[PDB]
C-alpha cells in the first residue's frame, strides 16, 4: 500500500527544535511513534510497564499491560497504522507531549484517514505508565466508512 | 471535577514552573470570564486558534471573532489542568473544561488536551484536541457545521 508525505501544517513550530527529542524519554517516544507504524501489538507492549494505561480518549480505557496489549491487537485487526509524523515534542514533570498525524487505514473498507493527534505520555523508568491520545473520532469513522464507537 | 485515575500524583506536574507555563494557567483562569475582548488580550497578532474539530481561525482579529462566537453559545464554567508541561516555545495542558451550552442550559466535562505555542509572552497559537460528538450528544446541540 502507497501512503503519500504527510505535509506540514501551516502552525508547525518556527523552531526548529520543537520536533526534536532533547531527553532520553523524548526519544523513547520518537521511537515508539516510528514503531507504530509495524501494526505489531507485541513489538509494541515492549515499551509499557507493567502497571500501566492506555486511552484514544473517545473511547474506554485499558488498565494493565496485558489489557492495553488486548486493546493494540484489537485495534491492528482493524487498523494499519500507515505513517505517523511528530511535528511537535516536549516534555516536563514526568510527561512526554506529541503532537502529531497518524495516517490510519481500516482494513475492511481499504479508506484512509489522517487523524490530527496531541498525545501525552508518561513514564518511569524509561517505560510507559500511561498514554492518552486525543482527537475526533466522528471524523475518522466517517472519512474511512467504519464506525468504530 | 473529579481527580483522574490516571492524573499524576506529584502536584508538580499541573503546577507552572516557566513563565510561559504561567502565562498558559492565567489564560486557563481567565476563560470563566466568557469574555473574547478580555481573552484576545494574551494573543499575538501573528497567531491562530483551532478547536481540533472545527475550522482554524488565522490571524488575530480572525481568533477573536472566533471566539465571541463560541462564547454567544457556550459559558465556560470551570477549567482544571492536571498536567502541564513544555519544551521549544510549546506549552501542554491536560485539562477537563466544564462546558455549558446556553441554548439548552446542559452541562458537559470535556477532556481535552491542549497546545499553545508563545512569543514574547504572548500566544501565537493555541489548538485543542477533544471529541466533538460527545459534547454534542451530552449538551443536545449539533456545534458542527
Amino acid at each position: 500500500h502507497h501512503t503519500s508525505k504527510i505535509e506540514q501544517p501551516r502552525w508547525a513550530s518556527k523552531d526548529s527544535a520543537a520536533g526534536a527529542a532533547s531527553t532520553p524519554d523524548e526519544k523513547i517516544v520518537l521511537e515508539f511513534m516510528d514503531a507504530l507504524t509495524s501494526n505489531d501489538a507485541a513489538k509494541l507492549i515492549e515499551y509499557f510497564a507493567e502497571d500501566t494505561m492506555y486511552q484514544n480518549m473517545p473511547l474506554p480505557p485499558a488498565y494493565g499491560r496485558d489489557a492495553v496489549e488486548q486493546t493494540l491487537a484489537g485495534f491492528f485487526t482493524v487498523f494499519s497504522i500507515d505513517a505517523v509524523e511528530t511535528f511537535h515534542i516536549g516534555s516536563s514533570n514526568g510527561l512526554v507531549y506529541t503532537e502529531r498525524v497518524d495516517v490510519v487505514r481500516a482494513l475492511p473498507t481499504g479508506k484512509s484517514y489522517n487523524v490530527s493527534v496531541l498525545g501525552v505520555f508518561q513514564l518511569t523508568e524509561g517505560k510507559i505508565t500511561g498514554w492518552r491520545d486525543y482527537f475526533d473520532l466522528r471524523e475518522v469513522e466517517e472519512a474511512v466508512d467504519l464506525p468504530v464507537r
